[PDB]
């Protein structure tokens, strides 16, 4: 019984776990807490991607965009090393998704533009996609940093996953753009003990994960079986009962993934 597994893995974790997976040919949506909202965290930077590669020709990845020491106000990993050079918009994107990297996706939000220094394009763009729930107010680091309960910067598990299987799995993109996005999720860095850790190894996993405070733990994961079928996989967490400082666990992630690997299969 899936919902009891969720549950027990709550208590373990002393976490709030929600767990969507949209309904298929043959298999019933996966639903715990599928309807609360959780922070976006970092998860926003695939569709921001989205948004950055329908709003422009293509070869806008090839603009060159430079940046200064006060734009560096979260973890970047990539863009950190870029500084004194600049990075493209491909650059961005790749980094944004491939490392999740802060400066990289507040670059993307001032490219995508409009109030709210893109905050407000950016939830158009989800708006657009029939997402009437999910909201984006701030940039980095203040995204992650909203209270628990706290409707700001958050999606919710079943919101997500219908956005994301509508930029992957659906025509939200062109083919070309839809496999920038795909491939750059493909590659993904960051998200090794997450919902790829629940899923054998002969199953393809592509993701975009997100962490913040107050224990906050996301991926939202597109996976192929062995024989090609899809599955879009949404899982998030907070752990608020510890705090602002509570320690995100990857764990509760892969865990809930083996679960849902389970039923999948
Ligand atoms: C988004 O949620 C935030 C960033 N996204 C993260 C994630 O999705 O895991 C982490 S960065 C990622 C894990 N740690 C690695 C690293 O190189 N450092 C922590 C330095 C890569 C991060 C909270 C947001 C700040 O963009």
């Amino acid at each position: 019984d899936l919902a009891d597994r969720f549950a027990e893995l709550e208590r373990r974790y002393d976490a709030r776990l929600g767990v969507y997976v949209p309904a298929t040919g043959t298999t019933a949506a996966i639903e715990y807490r599928a309807d609360e909202r959780f922070a976006f965290c970092s998860t926003f930077k695939a569709p921001l991607v989205a948004a950055v590669l329908h709003q422009n020709p293509l070869t806008h990845l090839d603009k060159l965009i430079t940046y200064t020491s006060d734009d560096i106000r979260s973890i970047s990993p990539v863009a950190q090393q870029h500084v004194q050079t600049g990075m493209t918009i491909g650059q961005l994107c790749d980094a944004a998704i491939r490392y999740s990297d802060g400066t990289a996706a507040n670059l993307l939000l001032a490219d995508l533009g409009g109030p709210g220094g893109g905050t407000a394009a950016f939830t158009g763009y989800l708006r657009s996609l029939g997402d009437t729930v999910s909201r984006l107010d701030a940039e980095e680091p203040e995204l992650n940093r909203d209270p628990p309960g706290d409707e700001r910067d958050t999606t919710t598990p079943h919101a997500i996953a219908l956005v994301l299987q509508q930029l992957v799995l659906g025509n939200a993109l062109p083919p070309d753009k839809r496999a920038l996005l795909t491939d750059w999720m493909a590659r993904n860095t960051t998200g090794a003990k997450r919902i790829r850790a629940g899923f054998p190894a002969d199953w393809k996993v592509i993701d975009k994960t997100g962490t913040g405070d107050y224990g906050r733990a996301n991926d939202i994961a597109v996976v192929w079986s062995p024989t090609g079928v899809p599955y879009v996989v949404a899982v998030m967490s907070d752990r608020a009962g510890g705090g602002y400082d509570a320690e995100p666990r990857e764990a509760l992630l892969a865990e809930a993934a083996t679960c849902v690997a389970g039923v999948l299969a």
